[PDB]
Formats: C-alpha cells, sequence, structure tokens
C-alpha cells in the first residue's frame, strides 16, 4: 500500500499492508529492510505500542496515514 515511513537514516522506502495486519505481524514486512535489532522501535502517533498485540485496524490507521517513527540516534 501507500505509507510513509521514517527510518534513522531519513530514508524513504514503501511499506505493505492487510486489512487484518497486527503490529506483531508486520514486524516480518519492517524486516524487510534490514532487520533493526531495537526492540523498543515504534511509531510516536496516538500513544500506539509497536510490542503490543494490536492491529493497525483498531487504531483507524489507513494507507497513506501519517506514521511517524522514532530515531535510534543514542543507544542508552
Amino acid at each position: 500500500m501507500q505509507i510513509f515511513v521514517k527510518t534513522l537514516t531519513g530514508k524513504t522506502i514503501t511499506l505493505e499492508v492487510e486489512p487484518s495486519d497486527t503490529i506483531e505481524n508486520v514486524k516480518a514486512k519492517i524486516q524487510d529492510k534490514e532487520g533493526i535489532p531495537p526492540d523498543q522501535q515504534r511509531l510516536i502517533f496516538a500513544g500506539k505500542q509497536l510490542e503490543d498485540g494490536r492491529t493497525l485496524s483498531d487504531y483507524n490507521i489507513q494507507k497513506e496515514s501519517t506514521l511517524h517513527l522514532v530515531l535510534r540516534l543514542r543507544g542508552g
């Protein structure tokens, strides 16, 4: 589908999402880049947890939505 995700390198990539796509099921799609180690990598919109077991549909997040991710600059 048509989505705008943000990477740690401000790269613009595309992502596919299905109707019943769960937050856990989508983990495979994000791996398409290069296996992101950051287990705490999620988006900052309507307080949505990427680790939880919620689906994108429950958050009314349809294609062409505004999904902003967090930059993994600081390791900790």
